[PDB]
């Protein structure tokens, strides 16, 4: 069983933790989005999975070779000359996705993360026998996205609508589909959208079907969806595998710790909080809302909340860094700095207080 995974652009809105290392190898709650998915396309028996991508993939390959060794599964890159959308990469590694057995493949939203019912979804995608099956999950801004009109009753997509103006409903493309292999001739080598081009053929052959996603969903692509997407994710693991997420009297909510973390004493860690491995909090650290990526140190006193730091980024002590600032690869900040939505590039040294950009 095959599978492509539609990762685009190195990824701009989540700069400049990007601009390390891309967009499907950007740390998700101390795990790099791409394991999430990979793990749950292998549960599903996927032997080989696609990464579609537009930059140059030369720049993950030392990360990869560990990673297939270790899940035991094919990942193979498929670069793209110009931006060819969500649909046109279908085509362009299609030689890759066709096996033969004529058995349907899996496409996912590289910034997609779900509890993934994989399972589930290829028991829905056979009984209905259409042409293809797509994930639904329902917003609470249904006229920012493309609305799915379907035939509640079967399943059936009459049509998308994009961005509505009035309600016609509240069911969005969750990004997660299940093409049988003849999707990949309704497809031509040119720039196309799966949304807006490919699904409308489908949808007027009757053979496009929609399946409610059972559980949380983000599009974790910007960073302010991101956080939301961290405590959506830690929530789910409070509701399904509690034991992962950390507890005690310094922990308030939902906190996963990484086992190669420090925690000095008398910190507050808490609620929504990823720490990754090799992190160094010092003693007396408030941290809330925010992700911690590999090896960074947090030095005394310092408070935190709503904030990405970068990996290997050092927060000085009594500093305060809030408002949505994201710390690159590398970043210093120096004792005392106040950063009120700071957006720090890559190995820079913060000596003086920063607001938004």
């Amino acid at each position: 069983m095959k599978a492509l995974i539609l990762v685009g652009g190195f990824g701009t809105r989540l700069r400049p933790l990007t601009l390390s290392f891309p967009k499907p190898l950007v740390d998700f709650a101390n795990k790099p989005m791409i394991l999430h998915q990979i793990e749950a396309l292998k549960a599903v028996g996927v032997d080989e999975v696609v990464l579609a991508i537009n930059y140059q993939p030369e720049v993950m390959l030392n990360f990869l070779k560990d990673f297939e060794t270790k899940l035991e599964i094919k990942i193979t890159c498929s670069q793209e000359t110009e931006p060819l959308g969500t649909a046109g990469p279908l085509a362009l590694a299609r030689d890759k996705l066709l096996d033969g057995s004529g058995e349907p493949f899996f496409v996912l939203n590289s910034d997609v993360i779900s509890e993934y019912p994989l399972k589930e979804m290829l028991e829905f995608h056979k009984s209905h026998g259409g042409e293809a099956s797509i994930m639904v999950t329902k917003v609470d801004e249904p006229s920012k996205y493309g609305v799915v009109v379907m035939e509640e009753s079967t399943g059936r997509v009459e049509k998308f609508v994009e961005k509505p103006k009035l309600y016609v409903g509240n069911k969005i493309n969750a990004g997660i589909y299940l093409l049988n292999p003849s999707v990949l001739d309704k497809i031509e080598l040119r720039p196309t959208s799966i949304e807006k081009e490919t699904f409308p053929k489908i949808a007027a052959a009757q053979g496009l079907y929609a399946m409610v996603l059972p559980g949380f969903w983000m599009d974790i692509g910007q960073p302010r969806d991101y956080i939301t997407g961290l405590r959506l994710y830690l929530d789910s693991l409070r509701k399904k595998s509690p034991a992962k997420l950390t507890s005690g009297p310094h922990i308030v909510g939902n906190v996963l710790v990484d086992e190669t973390a420090t925690i000095g004493e008398g910190c507050l860690i808490g609620p929504d909080v990823a720490i990754g491995p090799g992190c160094i909090v010092e003693s007396g650290v408030r941290l809330s809302r925010c992700t911690v990526m590999r090896g960074v140190r947090i030095k005394k006193h310092a408070c935190i909340s709503s904030s990405i730091i970068g990996w290997h980024s050092t927060v000085g002590q009594w500093a305060r860094i809030e408002n949505m600032t994201i710390l690159g690869e590398d970043v210093h900040v120096s004792d005392e700095i106040y950063s009120n939505g700071g957006v720090v590039l890559p190995h820079k040294e913060i000596k003086s207080n920063i607001l938004k950009p």
